[PDB]
């Protein structure tokens, strides 16, 4: 059950984007980009010949980056211009589906950063280094999926959810989750000097009753006592979605101790994906190393719970910890049309019906729903 | 829409078998076998301690066998009692599933031949030669789903349809075909002399929309003008079903055409798979390289049409060429309950529901599907 009260825009306005910045949501439109707080939605217009806007990170302002007209370029919060004139990496070239996150001062995001557009996932300049990029054809067509930073003890540690499409004799999708170091400094040579020197990958492994799931909608990785617990959305082209859920530490470990497919040998001193103190630069051969192998001979297996499987075409997921238990959440998950919510403890599914056509579900002491009508605001 | 006549036994007899052997049904159920003909039902009783009956060939006479109490036993069509006493590779040991078919009088059979178990696709002594057995592992332990025996323009060829489960990092089911020689000779070596010499592999391929499909449920072979062709049904993990046809020419063209997967250098003059004129047995280089890497590097795509797809849990299909066009067929495929029939022609699928505990559909000049209360016949 779920009683949503609307706050709706003047017209129905095509969502783009929708992001939350510090329990403010900012969610870009075209034109426009609204921002909701206190259940006051504040419209700031900035320009409407294309202007898809599609990012609202926290860099210092919450700057606001749209593709106004084939042309990426970002704003301050109130419409103002940027001084450092951000905004090529910063939104794409034309609207499509973006992941782009913001560390302390640090943009990662595999926004196009050119007009042709190989798909890669860079860093860019800041307080972390100058710009980092993946090596092509690691990150698929599709992009990538989710990104998250989390320490690794000491060191940060930027990590993102891909869904490969491997074709050898057939097609074949396959889920990676990747590992890369906040404050890579760039592999040793003067070509490879701004590329990613850190970067690994592991398959993730969602099986239920032997169907494999391999397409990844959405992720959330949950910070708890002990550890993080990442929680994947899967689809698959049968008529059914499942989320699992993964150990961060279980990864982070896997990261550590496992060995390169691929490659026998011994691992050099400072091992492929180990994160190095300040300053410090990969040598070439666990360069070399790491760019030929960069995938894992292992495979994450999912915690026990909560495996569970919905509807096929899911398009959101967000979780709200539950007020009165602990380590038992909500995870409200949305389709184009039908809010669905899950409780992790019940384990049952409770559905709803909404005349409009949904885009995102974010939560940030109760849960609202991002739709073409509006906002929404809901309460059981 | 279609309505059934039915002869029902006496009691509720759990069917474990049935054949078309000259248009007359065999019905193998626990103790006796049924005879229907002429919408005439003869039972005739063997024993009743165990005695699943399962097979009912014919090499002369249409010789029955089952396994009485652990101990498999053949007898002739009225109980009377095989001279030759077969009845080790034609009878399991236990109630199975069997595959068994015969050519002129040569029977070959996928049934255990001892108490433990190891799963061989086996050719019985007879015409063709003496006994021959699969290497081991190369039989997957779920058995061989389908099988008959085409030409190859001049020799005679076995084919099985079975599907592979491969264990590497997940576990992945894979269809395949193979091939093999009716009238093979055996190996070269003493150690290697029952073992087919002449027994190569394909992958199927029956993906719909990005699902590919990869259990066989059952296969038949029917025979048209230019060549035959292969009917399939796969089912899945997920809540689906698929229908594929595979065109014979092409198989048999991409198996003497194409290349052993993993085998990178020039194949021997007297090529793999290829048959020998009688009496000819493989040199040795043949074989080594036969049974080392006995699966081409290629897959085998589907015809145009028909595929579709229908429910999970199918569990029979039988083809019915249409009498009034051609080339196009009715095809009743039969689930636990319910019935379901498809035109290739309107690709519509018409369902009904019938209850019994459905077994099997044999199509002789009218469906006639046979379930535990009994066989019935029917007419639309
Ligand atoms: C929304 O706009 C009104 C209009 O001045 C302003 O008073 C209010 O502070 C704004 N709130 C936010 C969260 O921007
Ligand atoms: C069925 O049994 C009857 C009983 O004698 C016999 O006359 C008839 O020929 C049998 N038919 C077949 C097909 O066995």
């Amino acid at each position: 059950e779920l009683e949503i009260e609307w706050h709706k825009f003047e017209t129905s306005e095509e969502i783009i984007s929708t992001y939350l910045i510090d329990d403010v949501l900012y969610t870009g439109v075209n034109g426009a980009v609204y921002t909701f707080s206190n259940n006051e939605l504040n419209k700031t217009g900035l320009t409407n010949n294309n202007n898809y806007i599609t990012t609202s990170i926290k860099v210092e302002d919450t700057l606001v980056c749209g593709t106004n007209n084939g042309n990426p370029k970002c704003w301050k919060i109130d419409g103002s211009e940027d001084p450092k004139y951000r905004g090529r990496g910063y939104a794409p070239y034309q609207n499509s589906k973006v992941t782009i996150i913001s560390h302390n001062e640090c943009v990662l995001s595999d926004i196009n950063i050119s007009k042709e557009g190989i798909k890669r996932w860079r860093r860019f300049d800041g307080p972390c280094g100058y710009d980092l990029y993946t090596a092509d054809n690691v990150i698929p067509k599709d992009g990538v999926r989710g990104a998250f930073v989390d320490k690794d003890g000491t060191y940060d540690k930027v990590y993102i959810l891909f869904t490969d499409t491997i074709d050898t004799k057939r097609i074949v999708k396959i889920p990676y989750i990747a590992q890369m170091c906040l404050n890579d400094e760039g592999g040793p040579s003067s070509l490879s000097s701004h590329r990613w020197s850190t970067f690994l990958k592991v398959e993730l492994e969602c099986d239920i009753d032997g169907r494999s799931y391999r397409q990844i909608i959405h992720s959330k990785a949950i910070k708890t006592d002990n550890d993080t617990i990442l929680y994947v959305f899967f689809d698959s082209p049968y008529s059914k979605s499942a989320l699992c859920t993964y150990s961060m530490n279980a990864i982070k470990h896997s990261f550590s101790t496992s060995k390169l497919g691929g490659y026998t040998k011994q691992l050099p001193s400072p091992a492929p994906g180990i994160c190095l103190p300040a300053g410090k630069v990969v040598p070439h051969t666990t360069f070399d190393i790491i760019e030929q192998y960069n995938e894992l001979d292992d495979i994450i297996k999912p915690l026990s719970q909560p495996i569970f499987e919905g509807p096929s075409g899911v398009k959101w997921f967000d979780i709200k910890e539950k007020e009165n238990e602990h380590r038992e959440y909500r995870i409200y998950f949305i389709k184009e049309n039908t809010i669905y919510s899950f409780d992790t403890k019940s384990k049952q599914t409770r559905s709803a019906q909404v005349d409009a056509r949904l885009f995102s579900v974010m939560v940030t002491s109760k849960p609202l729903f991002i739709a073409d009508i509006g906002i929404g605001v809901g309460i059981p």
